[PDB]
């Protein structure tokens, strides 16, 4: 289930973080707008960019803690509050989270592994909704 999925992603987090984030950028190429230095690079080059590898693991480090503190795929309102505030997110929509979660779900569904894809769908939908209540456009 969802709890074992957090343990699975954490056991190889930098490769899952990178492969899921690349799935996202490849599904939603216009999403590179928010990351201008990622444009004009393949997946093998992005992996070679220090901040790509660092930022994508740190995103995933956070997402996995929020997942871990969730109950029944419902994040802590305190965790949506932290996210909306961030600093980087000054410019960021719930749309961009929904997109990342559509990418994450398809990646899970397409893998040979027993990921609880429906739970991740639920989680993203619920994180979006909590970000929308904590004051994200
Ligand atoms: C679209 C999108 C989505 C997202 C999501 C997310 C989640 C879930 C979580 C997160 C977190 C974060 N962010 Fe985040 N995000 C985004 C975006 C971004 C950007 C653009 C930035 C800046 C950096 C770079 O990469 O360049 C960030 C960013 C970020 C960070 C750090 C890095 C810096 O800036 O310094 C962190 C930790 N973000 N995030
Ligand atoms: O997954 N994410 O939201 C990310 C991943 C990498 C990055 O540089 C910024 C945001």
């Amino acid at each position: 289930g969802f709890k074992q999925d957090i343990a699975t992603l954490r056991g190889d987090l930098r490769t899952y973080a990178q492969d899921i984030f690349l799935a996202f950028l490849n599904k939603y190429p216009d999403e590179k707008r928010n990351f201008k230095n990622y444009v004009g690079k393949s997946d093998q080059e992005l992996k070679s960019m220090a901040k790509f590898g660092d930022h994508t693991e740190k995103v995933f480090n956070l997402m996995m803690e929020v997942a871990d503190r969730a109950t029944d795929c419902v994040p802590l309102a305190s965790d949506a509050s932290t996210l909306v505030q961030m600093k980087q997110h000054s410019g960021l929509t719930t749309g961009n989270f929904e997109k990342l979660f559509v990418a994450l779900v398809e990646y899970m569904r397409a893998s040979g592994q027993s990921f609880d894809s429906q739970s991740w769908d639920r989680f993203g939908k619920n994180l979006v909704s909590a970000l929308s209540s904590a004051g994200m456009k």
